[PDB]
């Protein structure tokens, strides 16, 4: 059944890969530099969101032991609470919002089957990683773009998971953030700054808010109603623009990198159908992504929980 987890390093040392103000031109040697030194942390939030994928699917208690045999040894390591380290900008900060987001979703899933012990051992290291990735945001020359959002998601999960309800509220105010951002437009400001990224920054911004979304209806609150469903206006500028980037075009003034919408839409799609624009998307899942909680389609049409 469980293979011995991978070791949990308490450094990250990413490396950002953008060469220009917009980031938006990928550099092919600093992206393959930050692939290569993220790769061991990619592969265990992958295997995390799979076994907690696993557990969803068929209720199977190997899979949720599995899953939190392997939380319990990062924790017990205290993985990646060590240094940040800054090799051309913040890319490691960034990397542990995605880390806390795979491992948090992950915890959340298989959570109901978590014992005294386990819960005790991998609480207090999810709330440290939540409460340091919230120390980034105090500073207010750190301008609260798509990261935050992220910031956010992993905040929510951990909140939410390990019943603190401070980090649930700063995870809610960073879903507030992006909801007030919103443009009547559907566009966001600080992604619209992206160049040929900008429709690739705005789905990536939507994502982890649908996301967020979908862990406070767990709990029996609707944060899509916010701002008279500002969030529809986003949802739609989006999938638009993968139909058709001429507005994007237009409004950059910047051709666009062609999208296909990620794995948000299998949530939103039940939410506000909205005419059906969302089922194109759909088509071409099921959709994976162990930094949204791992297969979307699935916690979609079952529930991300498998009991409330």
């Amino acid at each position: 059944a469980c293979p011995a987890p991978p070791p949990g390093q308490p450094d990250i040392r990413a490396i950002g890969y953008y060469t220009d103000k917009a980031g938006s031109v990928i550099d092919p040697a600093l992206q393959q530099q930050n692939k290569d030194a993220t790769a061991p942390l990619d592969r265990y939030a992958a295997d995390v969101a799979r076994m907690s994928d696993d557990y969803l699917r068929n209720g199977d208690p190997a899979a949720a032991q599995c899953t939190l045999s392997w939380l319990g040894a990062w924790a017990d390591d205290g993985a990646m609470l060590g240094q940040m380290i800054r090799v051309n900008n913040d890319q490691s900060f960034y990397m542990r919002q995605w880390m806390l987001d795979a491992v948090a979703m992950a915890y959340l899933k298989v959570h109901d089957q978590a014992n005294p012990q386990q819960r005790a051992r991998i609480d207090p290291w999810l709330q440290k990683l939540a409460r340091a990735n919230l120390a980034y945001w105090d500073n207010p020359k750190r301008r609260r773009n798509n990261a935050y959002y992220w910031g956010g998601l992993g905040v929510l999960a951990t909140g939410l998971a390990t019943d603190d309800d401070a980090l649930w509220q700063a995870g809610h105010a960073a879903f507030q953030k992006g909801i007030d951002d919103i443009q009547d437009d559907g566009s966001l400001p600080l992604e619209m700054a992206r160049g040929q990224r900008a429709l690739h920054y705005h789905d990536y911004a939507l994502a982890p808010l649908v996301m967020m979304a979908e862990l406070a209806r767990l709990r029996g609150q609707d944060w899509y109603a916010s701002r008279n469903h500002a969030i529809d206006r986003l949802a739609r500028r989006v999938i638009e623009g993968s139909r058709d980037p001429a507005w994007f075009n237009q409004h950059t003034g910047a051709a666009q990198l062609p999208l296909q919408a990620s794995g948000w839409v299998e949530f939103y799609r039940l939410r506000s159908p909205d005419g059906g624009v969302f089922d194109a998307a759909h088509a071409r899942g099921p959709f994976h992504s162990p930094r949204l909680g791992g297969d979307l389609t699935l916690m979609a049409t079952h529930g991300i929980v498998r009991t409330p």
